[PDB]
Parts: C-alpha cells; sequence; structure tokens
C-alpha cells in the first residue's frame, strides 16, 4: 500500500536506503507473481475458448490435443 | 508459485464450464477475457518495469550480499 505512494514521490533512488528498497521490492514483487499468474490462467482460458469455438460445440479435449491448444495453436 | 493460488480467490471466482458454454456464448466470453487480459499484462509490464529498476540500484550500491557461509547452507540443506 504504502508502495504505491512512496515510489511516486520519491523521485529518484538515491534519496532512499538499501533496507528501504528491499521492503520497495518486496511488495511489489509478489504482486507481480499473482499478476502474471492471473495473466498466464486467463491467457490459456482464452486458447481453448478459441479452440473451443473450431470445434464447434461441446469439445472434449483429449489429454492429447490440450497439449497443442496450450502451446498456441487452438 | 503458492501464495499467489492462495490471494487468487477470484481468478477461479465464478468461472464455468468451457465446454458447456454454446457457441455464440464461446464468442461473447472471448470478447470480455481479451480486455482483461491486455489490461492485467499492461499493469504487469509497468510493475516488473520497476522491479528492474530497483533492483538494478540496489546490486549497483549495496547488492544482494550473502555471506559466502549463509550461501552454501542455502545450496547445502
Ligand atoms: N492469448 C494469449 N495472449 C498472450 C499470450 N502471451 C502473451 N499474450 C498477449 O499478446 C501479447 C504477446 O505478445 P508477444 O508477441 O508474445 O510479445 C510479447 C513478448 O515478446 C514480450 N514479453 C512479455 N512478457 C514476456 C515474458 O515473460 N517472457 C518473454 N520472453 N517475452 C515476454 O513482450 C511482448 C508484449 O507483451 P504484452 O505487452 O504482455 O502483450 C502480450 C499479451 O497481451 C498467450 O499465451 N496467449
Ligand atoms: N513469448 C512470450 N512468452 C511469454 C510471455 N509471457 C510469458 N511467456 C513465457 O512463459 C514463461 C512464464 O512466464 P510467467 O509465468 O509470467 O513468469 C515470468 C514473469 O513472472 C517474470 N518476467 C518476465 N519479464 C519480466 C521483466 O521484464 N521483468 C521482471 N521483473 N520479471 C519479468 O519472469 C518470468 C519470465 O520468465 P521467462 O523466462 O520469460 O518465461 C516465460 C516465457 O517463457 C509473452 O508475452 N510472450
Amino acid at each position: 500500500e504504502s508502495a504505491e505512494e512512496v515510489w511516486g514521490g520519491t523521485e529518484d533512488l538515491t534519496s532512499l536506503s538499501v533496507e528501504e528498497l528491499k521492503g520497495l521490492l518486496a511488495r511489489f514483487d509478489e504482486e507481480e507473481k499473482r499478476i502474471s499468474y492471473r495473466r498466464r490462467v486467463i491467457q490459456g482460458r482464452i486458447d481453448v475458448i478459441r479452440a473451443e469455438i473450431v470445434r464447434r460445440g461441446g469439445a472434449v479435449l483429449s489429454p492429447e490435443e490440450l497439449a497443442r491448444v496450450l502451446m498456441g495453436d487452438v
């Protein structure tokens, strides 16, 4: 929370100390871990939604075809 | 890879069986999902942009200093 604002008024980084950067880094890292996770998940759910469109209906996908779809070829 | 799944109470919130959705609805869901995907990938970009900037500054001055002793224990067990 305090990370979003301090990073906006801190202007340049030398004004901070190392043990303060370790703090900004920590609270910005996991926010990136879960935003990237949430990203890859919905990105994968899009490849199966688009793949579903071309299989015309209730396409149950064998573990064989899921690999192809998840790479990008839906 | 675990903390994300815990706070991911909204990523699998009201999801539906994609093999049950009708062809018409799939296109309607593709639109909604395509908009959040492009919005989370931007916030992702600007965020990881900060991280690289702050990680560079740290390494520049003090850095990830880890005494060869403690580091050995990390690699050992
Ligand atoms: N449906 C779907 N969409 C996807 C997938 N992966 C990425 N996208 C979306 O489409 C764009 C992908 O561009 P790219 O040609 O992979 O081009 C990417 C890629 O070249 C690079 N990039 C971003 N993150 C990474 C990463 O973690 N690793 C690598 N190697 N390149 C990355 O930055 C470019 C722009 O990324 P963004 O701004 O996020 O823009 C991304 C994102 O909005 C996927 O598997 N499925
Ligand atoms: N072509 C393409 N491939 C993609 C894209 N998004 C993800 N990938 C692939 O999927 C892997 C996992 O990405 P993640 O789970 O978001 O995990 C990512 C993400 O969390 C993070 N990352 C990616 N780019 C940056 C960056 O510029 N700064 C920081 N701090 N982290 C980054 O590190 C991991 C990157 O791992 P990579 O070795 O790049 O490995 C990436 C890359 O191989 C994309 O848009 N386009």
